[PDB]
């Protein structure tokens, strides 16, 4: 029979991989009878059987007599001549065996087992039948990987390389329980660390993006070598990455590596991205690169989510942000990256004002033995945060300039370079530097915002620096003294410990002695020993060329008669007050000149005692005075109890010295007198 | 007491090969017997579609032909349900041959088809299809039974005098697919996580209600009012925390999607969108009305379109809601109450920790309905363009890094006890901390503290060890050296600063080895400078007085603009250490956005010729007598003026112990008669 | 068929290739129904080939040998014969296989079953004693242990030699077989022989898995599945590990895990570990302690220079013994715990250094979302010298000691202590404390009792409350300013009310200052100062004394510079209770009014300190009292003050008239009295 003796539209039906599909039992041991015939109908029915073709690989096109007799015989025959049977595509198929046991009986194969060992075989095995089952071995020849059951279809459906297998006029979809189940295995990657794994993960993205499936590029456990992957100019909604999904906090079962030929490992532009559970080995230490893991191009606002990254020798960026609107970072490690590790930048778009990244969260990280680049590289990063991160023996933890921070329990030790936070505006809590690291928050550079914004505040356990305003209700001390007593009592108030050499104390006593009415009831005549209410004593020490000295005043009712102090060391000043009669509440409150724990390790202290306790003979009595002048004239008193006054001295010659020119109402001690003056010659 | 053993459903169980080939033999014997034999077998009777019973001779006949007419008469064998069966196949060989049925493949489409197909024995296997005919989901292996177990709807599937029972390798891996849901979006599911929800409580799984990755339509589940100890509810378990793999859609009918009531609540990884924004309704997602104390944990949750309370939570003792998001919702998002009726025991809600969520466009309700609150906790939360940000009033929170962006009307916090960082307010937006409405507490337990990188605010007390300055400044030479302090920013007319340059000139011993008779150069131990500065109505003016051992000895001034002046200070030689502590009226950042600024210069500067010298004066009065001293060097007096007439004139009535300049003196008075 | 062969006379090297086992191992319907010819044939060949069979011996019961002729028959008689016999077809372990059915259809044709249908084996006892077919022979696992339906599986057999390790390979006699796994991650004690009945030791399950994972190198570790699981002390000591993770059903229940372990108390810890990186998670541990006292914990690693710990969703209910113990810390975080009537320690953490280097405290512990409730006889928390440390949101009520954290560094936010016996012990502890929670007497001992660790210049704590800060260390700013800053743009003086003082003690004393002055007109620096009160002046405040008194509350006010303040009137008609009113002066643009208190605050008392700010226009009632206008400079002998009278107020050491020089003054002092520069007259002391 001739070639334009097939009728219009005819296909192989039939071709060796049918006979390799099915089991070899079938193959071996089967004798039967098979029919092709019409649509619609048993194709061993009388007036049923349509044309059938054998053709030869040379082009034999002879028709052939039905029942077709099946047997290993045959079998072996159409598998070395590589033959098919053409035929309607459009056809009943029905075979029995060498009995008449029906084995199947189809009237339309396009209407609704056996294994076939690879891809690449079942692109080319033609369903039997619409529904038509068959279990791929593996997705490459004999690996155990990337398998499953896959459903036969002759409708027209494109290959996608993981879910959709297609040949001449059929596909096999993939039986898929769970579609979050899938991996890379089964769109063709092999976790071998070699066999490059991109066209996989390209396949696996582009099935997510076209059928809708959040899973998106799912990596099961293992080593995996992928080369530059750019899904990049279209901008895209989701780009998920994921390696094994299990609760390894430490050390994610996944791994990537690559050739570091590409900028990066995968080149996104998608608003919400989430990358999750991966080891990214850069290798820069054997084969120097400059190869980071992920770059996201997207501008006009950008979601961000990692969590259980480990970046080992990275030689380029690690990952690089842009117009970041929320960005999640959690659990991440970097070891010996020579490159920047968490790099964010901006589109500078004027529109939606994208000049800037917004909501940085930072999490539970260690960077160490980081050199070349800068663990952060985060300016302009507004209501930002830091939560238990270290940066050990890293030459550059990075650039937080011009931001707003929130940084808790963020450990610096050994770093060469500090952390530049140059305008940023800080909100810090148990901030731990070692080994000559520390945060460089000083005003250099270019400030983004306006001076009006600017300071930091830094809350530590051994004191508050507040680069700003404060306000209260009211200013109290940890320290309340009392005296219901008739009787003074000595107490020692602190060991004052003065680091450098001039350091200057000033011990306000805040509060009066004596609690009774009627201080209204009288005018006041007596200053020191009146019944006025409102009081103070204020206590001045400074650390002298050797040891150190003290003098004290007091206002209204003073709540202290005498302070002696003792000057055990050229630092320590042990401090003790009389604490007068009747003293209900006095309050401690301190300024010092000295250099705190901010600025040195051996810093200002105030130990306090508080404690009833006699000045010990040897203790120096801190005379009593007071000072208050403009550096030209002023009044004071001294400790032998004289009135101290001090004004330009007058010649008498230009004094009208013959008498008083009139007087004033002065209480001098306990009595209203009249203070004289005379007259100044013109 | 005789059953249908064997119906129409029997032969489309088995595998089509079976119907169109299989020729056989078919006994039903006594049970404890094999059925083969003489005297073992008992009768069968055949029932037809309008048909008698009749009965037939055993061995009963097995091919297509008598298939087809079973099947075709809707036929049915009676007999014995406790019975022994054989089946040979013609050559004589044993397909199966069990003593008894009642102790120890086969397809099936549907559940229907399921409860209407008897098992051939106890522990027959089957394959379910799909829970639904044709839809690929929902199916699994069961194994037959004739013991009386109820319908379930899920995992045991009843008809009459048998059930089928779900093999379950992990009963955590089942979902509402299990229980007859269809992931369509359209098909109501309530049928199903009610089935699911009963199912769990019974058999006490804690998966409870599990909804496999799709769109889900449901109808209010009331889940009664009887209190339960648990009530999980998940959408698809992949670890997303941005868009759930799950959404709920409903009718807007029921108040709540679900009515729960149990101590124990978990809702995560669900999209509920509400529809109001098309279909106006007042339908939230889940209320918890257990009382007595409820614990909640929500994540990964967003709420689209919401017309009613998304959340709302009863007598809380814990709840932690973290990775939630609301756009357009025109009700309350997240609504906490409590049961007593007066205060004492249940009158408020404990440990409410909100993190990592983003209300966006929502109109009408509060994103927060959060009165009373104790020991509760808000980090990295977002707020914007939304009418009511809510009430968390009378509250007590930690508060790190809310943004509420152009919100219409404030956040009502009146009476919290706030505990804030990094507060970010855009576009009219702001919290009212204020005492309006009624006060839950004690006075003495209110105050806010406010801490922000450009200030501290302390609604309450402050006590410290000591005050130092972030600027020390030392002249450890003979010379006096011109430093410029700082340039002070006064952004209103009038503003006041007041610079106290703490410490003193000299560090020499022997302070108390002789008197103090010089009260400016004497041998002192303490001194400090203050330089007073005010804005005037055109640029600004300074004075400044001394104490003890003064650290400076002159100040001048540069005040070229309205806002600006600039303050230099002649540090006294041998000044060791000068401490800059500031006060000012001045408006901070909390007040205004163009607010009052110390620009630190602390550098070595004489003053520019221009500047402006601040006299030297101190003034210490009580408004009618006191002292002072001016920039001439005179001492000034202020008291009541006497006349000669009423003084004794002729003589001095006594004298007094005066150090006046550097030598002991004595100062005269005259009697007032 | 008959020929009788000694033992000694069977080639060397021959085995049972064929047991009992093996027709057990075949589906049911082979057994009953097939019928065909056995060959066993050389290594290499097609057995059933001429001159290709090789010497096959059946054993029977007794023990006998007889070489039977081939092609061997098999029927359903000769396979019962067979197992009824319990008989054996020693030969060659290298042979070709081929089996025909009685048709002469050929179902295998192997020529070396050395080289590459399905049956079901009900245990691992029976898959121990049942020798493959050929390499790469399929065969179905029901269950690990007879009629349990769980730890089965798919396993592909081996004569290739391999270690039983009780899970993934079971060996017997010259063979074993090895589990299909797609996927390690999915193994659980189940498949090393675990049942979930809280009765049978699941302990040597655990040892196999774990062996298994570290041999391997798979990270899982220990699974365990849902259930209740009884344990013995697992000891993993000693030989130091990278790492140890052991976890619970792994399902998102925030709450309650679901697997339970449950052990005899017999042993200090239920597992005895020695690993750098350490996970613990979905676990609850009944301890039994309140029906069977004991001292047994969950967990102890033991392996010094550097332990890593991650732990969540953990409960410990009725724990003996320390529940986790943990040595020379580098990172702890333990989050959504619970502790529920533990009679011992449940967090504890120590270090190995004798002397104070290298190993001598714990680093960045982080305990967040916790809650210990009825703990009697033990430290919650025991963990002294804890460096850059964390706690976020912990409750402990109802335990007799909330623990240790002394000689520590610690962040901790929404800390709640109830009910509790003893304080947390923090002495020397440098502590950074928002929203801390103490009822019912509970309290944190943050004071300088027993050994500091670090120098006196590390210490110090701040604590940031809504109610007020206490920073135990220094304070530095700016620039101070006031919450309440007064305006008066007017010529005319206005009342403003201030605040409603509450004076919890009496004695307790107020110190108001209102900084700013009256006027902001140029020319300050025009004129020299000759009226120290009215005269141009920049600079000046007014201060408010106001002490509570025996009986009600008196008030007294002196000012500086251009004062803002006129007047002051106050009204104390209750003991605790003052308000203040102020007069502000005309053209006073801005006034800040700053406060100091000797009053307690709401640190040290529930009835606390409080300034009820007004801050208001308001005339103070005809009936209030008025302030005396004073003040009062001195150093106890000397000074000088001013009265409400308006009189100057003078003290110096008196001088008799008999010591001083009458005649004449000695010289003047220039002196600007009431405005009018003046000589000051003064007289010269006899010697």
């Amino acid at each position: 029979v001739d070639a334009t003796a097939i009728p219009k539209g005819d296909v192989p039906i039939l071709t060796p991989e049918n006979v390799y599909a099915m089991p070899p039992q079938f193959w071996q041991n089967f004798q039967g009878k098979l029919w092709i015939g019409r649509a619609g109908s048993d194709a061993r029915q009388p007036g049923n059987q349509i044309p059938v073709f054998l053709r030869d690989a040379n082009g034999n096109l002879a028709q052939i007599t039905q029942p077709i007799t099946l047997n290993k015989g045959n079998f072996d025959q159409f598998v070395k001549d590589n033959a098919a049977l053409i035929a309607n595509p459009s056809h009943a198929m029905a075979l029995e065996d060498s009995n008449g046991q029906t084995v199947f009986n189809i009237p339309d194969v396009s209407q609704p087992i056996g294994e076939i060992p690879s891809v690449d075989d079942l692109r080319k095995t033609r369903p039997l039948f619409e529904g038509a089952k068959i279990k791929l071995k593996s997705w490459h020849p004999g690996l155990e990987v990337g398998g499953g059951e896959f459903v036969g279809s002759f409708q027209p459906a494109q290959d996608d390389q993981g879910v959709i297998f297609s040949g001449d006029g059929f596909h096999w979809r993939r039986v898929v329980d769970d579609y979050n189940r899938l991996s890379l295995f089964d769109f063709g990657a092999i976790a071998d660390g070699k066999t490059d794994s991109a066209p996989a993960i390209k396949a696996m993205y582009q099935w997510s993006q076209q059928s809708d499936q959040p899973i998106c590029v799912q990596f099961p456990a293992g080593t995996f070598f992928v080369t530059g992957c750019d899904f990049g100019e279209e901008q895209r909604r989701f780009f998920r990455i994921s390696g094994a999904m299990v609760n390894f906090g430490y050390f994610p079962a996944t791994t990537i590596v690559s050739d570091g030929q590409s900028p990066f490992v995968f080149e996104v532009s998608a608003r919400w991205v989430e990358i999750s559970n991966l080891i990214f080995n850069g290798n820069t230490d054997t084969k120097p690169n400059r190869q980071g893991l992920l770059r996201n191009t997207c501008p006009g606002g950008q979601f961000f989510r990692g969590a259980c990254l480990r970046f080992n020798n990275v030689g380029g960026t690690a990952l690089s942000l842009l117009d970041t609107l929320d960005c999640k970072i959690d659990q991440w490690y970097a070891s010996a990256c020579t490159g920047d590790v968490i790099q964010a930048g901006w589109s500078g778009q004027k529109k939606g004002n994208w000049d800037h990244s917004t909501a940085i969260e930072l999490s539970n990280f260690n960077a160490q033995h980081c050199k070349g680049g800068k663990v952060l590289n985060l300016p302009r990063c507004s209501q930002s945060l830091i939560h238990n991160g270290w940066i050990e023996h890293c030459d550059n933890p990075g650039d937080i300039s011009n931001g707003q921070w929130i940084i808790d329990a963020l450990s610096l030790e050994d770093c060469k370079n500090p952390l530049i936070a140059w305008h940023s505006r800080l909100n810090t809590r148990q901030t731990n530097l070692q080994s000559g690291s520390w945060i460089d928050n000083s005003e250099q550079g270019d400030r983004w915002l306006s001076a009006w914004e600017m300071g930091s505040t830094r809350v530590e356990s051994y004191g508050v620096a507040i680069d700003g305003s404060l306000k209260y209700n009211y200013l109290t001390s940890r320290w309340l003294l009392e005296n219901n007593t008739s009787q003074p009592v000595w107490y020692e108030l602190a060991n004052l410990y003065s680091p450098t050499v001039g350091d200057s104390w000033e011990i306000e006593v805040f509060g009066q002695s004596q609690f009774n009415n009627g201080t209204d009831s009288e005018p006041l005549m007596n200053l020191i020993d009146g019944r006025n209410t409102g009081g103070r004593a204020v206590i001045h020490v400074q650390r002298k060329k050797d040891h150190a000295e003290a003098s004290w005043s007091a206002e209204g009712s003073s709540p202290v008669l005498d302070v002696r102090y003792v000057a055990k060391t050229d630092t320590d000043t042990q401090v003790f007050i009389r604490l007068a009669g009747w003293t209900p509440s006095a309050a401690i409150m301190i300024k010092s000149t000295a250099k705190d724990r901010f600025v040195t390790g051996r810093c200002a202290r105030v130990d306090a005692k508080m404690a009833k306790a006699t000045p010990d003979s040897g203790s120096h009595a801190a005379p009593q005075r007071f000072s208050l002048h403009n550096g030209k004239a002023g009044v004071g008193a001294n400790e032998q109890g004289d009135l101290l006054l001090a004004s330009r001295a007058l010649s008498a010659d230009n004094v009208d010295t013959r008498k008083p020119e009139g007087f004033v109402s002065v209480v001098i001690n306990g009595k209203t007198v009249a203070l004289p003056y005379f007259a100044i010659k013109a």
